[PDB]
């Protein structure tokens, strides 16, 4: 496995259906030390047991909203390892009400707030957070985005404004951070398990004429996290199947 | 003038210099009429005496902080004009101290927070409030942005998060607004008077120099007109063609 | 009008349906003086009408496949202009057979190579030609460019790849000649008067909810040749109601 | 390995400083089995003995010019391998004189028309040829471009549209083949060993250093894998973040 040795961090693994597990197992595939956060005390259990599974004790309360939290995660995680190999960002939020429906009259400045500072800011803030123990290290950050950073799409709505903030944050991240050894990088997944709909329109349209898997998703993560993508920084890969680079589909 | 008799209310008027003024300029000679906006009440004095000059004594305070403000613009505006076909969103800000020198060593929640809220949110704010006035009118927003959108550019920060959700916000509200027959459509400006900055792009864009107001101006005018009618959306470089080269030693 | 004292060529206006004429007819509209080619022979008489119906006596035959054709316009234009403000480039080719079905089973060496010498190759040697009565005139160049440039698409095959080359042209072409004081800018027009399928997909899935105009093209087309849009080179505006920016349309 | 018994034909691979020999070698560490492409007869006795360091007897005149030499190839290619996982398009050629100063001065219509042939049309014509022996696989084609399809750049010139038209077969070839289980990639590569060009990235971009042929290499093997299997039609930057920064003094 090319990821020997890797030690990585991993945000946003709730289930075995979430894209942080596919890319939690796509990496312990390939020879990774994994650890894990959980936003809320309710989850830590159901994330014990994921990360027990892929041979990780390694679990941290880290609510992104919170710069002590944040902090605190390292802190703890720097007793256990001498440093940090992998950073993967695969966070979120947005309130349920603003992505549906009309954009604007959906959009309000509370929610626009909490899913830029949730969806966004939480990047920069791993990121600086992480930088003490990732910097010398040849290490690199995976940062999951979606097609609304740069097309307007039906019901993404504020979150589509979140993700662009998200993606020109990996750009700068990686100019930032490069001169010390880390690479970061983005993934705009398609989308996976009206969202029938969504992934049949997918699937009817792209040139591979299927929606792609969390386990695409993940080889894609594992790649960038490893030194085999060391040439890479500041990209956006998509994990589409090619979907946003057709167009006119009839 | 192609814009003549169009009802165009423009933000972010703080002088001659800015680039609200080349627009309101620009948009002035092509027949607008015009209505304006100020931040603070230290400047009305200064932006009625501009607007003056424009042949306009509509202006009205908004901070872009306050929604109460933002709605109150077009309720006053509103008993002076039965509708609105253009708006101007050239508004932007963030802390001094994120604005310079690494990234993540400047950068704070903060920071974060209120360069998204006043440079990206505002827009949707704005067209979501000037909607009723705008709906049916095939009328036109225009947004300013910047590189630091699309590219990682020094000093400019956490700025650049804040674009780039301003960008996407100019795409969706384009998407959310065409079929009432209004535009959206955004404005990638070159760097306009740092002075190393100046330079650089004066060195090595395609026109080597830098763009001006007036520049900036008649493409926003253009973009307020019907004569942009099919054009949606979009973000139109104004830089000199900065942007499009590169590899220049 | 805004192209008061312009001096327009313009090339590909073969009817009243076309862009060129479209662009023709808006530049007329804002006082610009033109100037018009012709193809082949046959069209000569209806490109004379077209021209004389918007004032124009000003008419040249240009294979654009000849160098010596190419430059004899401009040597016989400069005999009645002192300069040439502005630049229509509004021509494409390629043969019918490789513009339909499988991209890779409609392809062919012969119908890739004419499709970029006629398409592509055709903006830089109509500014080459054209330098010495641009240049130092704060004049414009302007391309008509389509989506398959920058997305797959069907049924476009290799003038797609074509486009693709025309719009690296675009750049190329403004980054040489902006020192002289010569723009270079492309439109992406949406699809204008399969065919009637496409044009109901687009109108049903962009911003606007329709096609666009050849008056829209025109208009935009003006702009790019006055000296409204002199901060503006090397870009590729698109003309197409919005469309290439939405995504995810159900 | 993640390519092991992968059965892969490699073009381009002229010496030991090529990227197809960093691709090459990047794919044979993973376990694949290659196959190469020789232009010219003066190379073949070279290209045979790089082959057979890389555990492969499989080696093939083809010049892309040639339409009966590439359908040659997969004629004699067949004769040993069921069918083919994997194509690396690493090749391109312009005249010299078309490749410095001015862009058109230094531009002809033999020159675009050449640069084209050998540099675009040449990836379709491979993924035609290639068809047979690689659909219903999960195959991969790879092909290498560079900045200058997307951005003007000095000296580049003509090879900068002849690079843009690849780009736009990279996706058109895998909206085509990507029903047949083919999918097909660009890597847009840094400059790789002038002297000016090189320094100049390296001071510019993220990782302060230009990219070698096995970080290309493996990142060629990565899109030629089943690792990639969600990803086609993309262009994949490995530049070392160069094309993502600007406004660099």
């Amino acid at each position: 496995g090319f990821l020997q040795g890797k030690k990585i961090l991993i945000t946003g693994m709730i289930s075995e259906r979430s894209i942080a597990y596919g890319i939690a197992k796509a990496c312990r595939e390939q020879g990774a030390e994994l650890a894990f956060t959980y936003v809320v005390d309710k989850l830590e259990e159901r994330v014990r047991k994921m990360a027990a599974e892929l041979d990780s004790e390694l679990v941290f309360r880290c609510d992104v909203a919170s710069d002590d939290e944040i902090n605190q995660v390292f802190a703890d995680l720097g007793k256990h390892w001498d440093g940090l190999d992998g950073l993967v960002h695969s966070i979120g939020f947005a309130p349920k009400e603003a992505l549906s429906g009309d954009f604007l009259d959906s959009i309000s400045r509370e929610a626009f707030n909490t899913a830029h500072e949730i969806s966004a800011y939480s990047l920069p803030a791993l990121a600086k957070a992480a930088r003490p123990m990732m910097r010398g290290r040849n290490s690199a950050i995976v940062a999951l985005s979606y097609l609304g950073a740069v097309r307007a799409i039906p019901n993404y709505n504020v979150m589509g404004m979140a993700k662009a903030s998200l993606e020109a944050g990996i750009r700068f991240t990686a100019a930032c951070l490069g001169k010390e050894g880390i690479r970061c990088n983005g993934i705009s997944a398609g989308p996976i398990k009206d969202f029938g709909k969504l992934l049949g329109h997918v699937a009817a349209h792209n040139p591979l004429r299927r929606n792609v898997t969390i386990e695409e998703v993940g080889n894609t993560a594992a790649f960038l996290l490893s030194d085999l993508s060391s040439g890479i920084t500041g990209e956006i890969t998509y994990v589409d199947g090619g979907y946003s680079i057709n167009a006119l589909s009839t």
